């Protein structure tokens, strides 16, 4: 029995405009951008949803690791969403002011889920549409009394390098690469990386995340989504893993899949940066280099 995965700006607005925000309702800006482009922390601090805290993905992740976007310990998470005054009784509303309409927020929506928390929704049309209707923004510091978070890892949403390599032969799981086509193919390079070829894993079907989002920034009608999948010969009845580069825009398929009525899309968090580096070259392909 799936909870609200999306909420409207109108809904969030009316909620904000009613001091519903607090230990019952907590808002997060997950915004992150490639170094030298934008700065979310800054942009957050300048304007954010009245009573919004900034979710920093560099701080809530497994830093010991040598791969991009690894989950922290249930501990590292619980301690963090703790200090953002989020218990397990609260409802979490995640946004980013990414241009497209969303990019990281679904990473976070997921993280929150994969840690056994089912009242989380992405704010639909991102900060983008929040502004596009001038919904009150503030520079005023959001300062939530910290809360205790029991954090329980649901494993079914998490696929590891080891499990993906198995599925390479098993074929029991459909494998979707949310990365932009240019790179699923090997045409384009991989950005913010050293000796990291582009190319997808043997069997990956490419469903770029851009294609889940109307021009206006909103997610698409589930009919449009349900097409999008079918049309990619991707069956929602059947077990489905989402890759990325780092395991972030993969969640975009997760959110999609979920909205359509499949809450059992797992995420390869290693994704391509892990795969590329750990896997034999034969388990992955690239138009160009072979």
């Amino acid at each position: 029995v799936l909870y609200r995965a999306l909420v409207s700006t109108k809904w969030l607005a009316e909620s904000i405009r009613t001091g519903k925000l607090g230990p019952g309702l907590r808002v997060l800006d997950a915004s992150w951008y490639s170094p030298g482009t934008r700065e979310a922390r800054k942009e957050y601090l300048e304007r954010h949803v009245p009573g919004a805290s900034f979710f920093d993905i560099e701080e809530c992740r497994d830093t010991a690791s040598p791969y991009e976007m690894m989950l922290p310990s249930e501990a590292g998470f619980a301690e963090y969403v703790g200090r953002l005054g989020i218990s397990n009784h609260t409802h979490v509303v995640v946004y980013d002011g990414e241009h497209l309409g969303s990019f990281y927020a679904p990473r976070v929506w997921w993280m929150f889920r994969v840690f056994g928390h089912r009242t989380v929704s992405v704010l639909n049309g991102g900060f983008r549409n929040w502004l596009k209707e001038g919904h009150p923004v503030t520079s005023e510091p959001s300062r939530p009394e910290p809360a205790v978070f029991k954090a329980t890892l649901d494993r079914s949403l998490l696929k590891t390098y080891e499990q993906v390599l198995e599925n390479l032969e098993s074929k029991r799981f459909q494998l979707v690469d949310s990365r932009s086509q240019g790179r699923f193919l090997g045409t384009e390079p991989e950005p913010d990386a050293v000796g990291l070829d582009s190319g997808h894993i043997r069997g990956a079907v490419n469903m770029p995340f851009m294609d889940f989002l109307t021009e206006d920034g909103f997610e698409k009608g589930p009919e449009e989504l349900r097409a999008l999948f079918q049309t990619k010969k991707v069956d929602l009845s059947q077990p489905l893993i989402a890759t990325c580069r780092k395991g972030v825009t993969a969640c975009h398929v997760a959110l999609a899949a979920y909205l359509c009525g499949k809450p059992d899309v797992a995420v390869y968090d290693g994704s391509w940066s892990e795969w590329f580096r750990r896997a034999p070259p034969e388990s992955r392909v690239s138009q160009g280099k072979s």
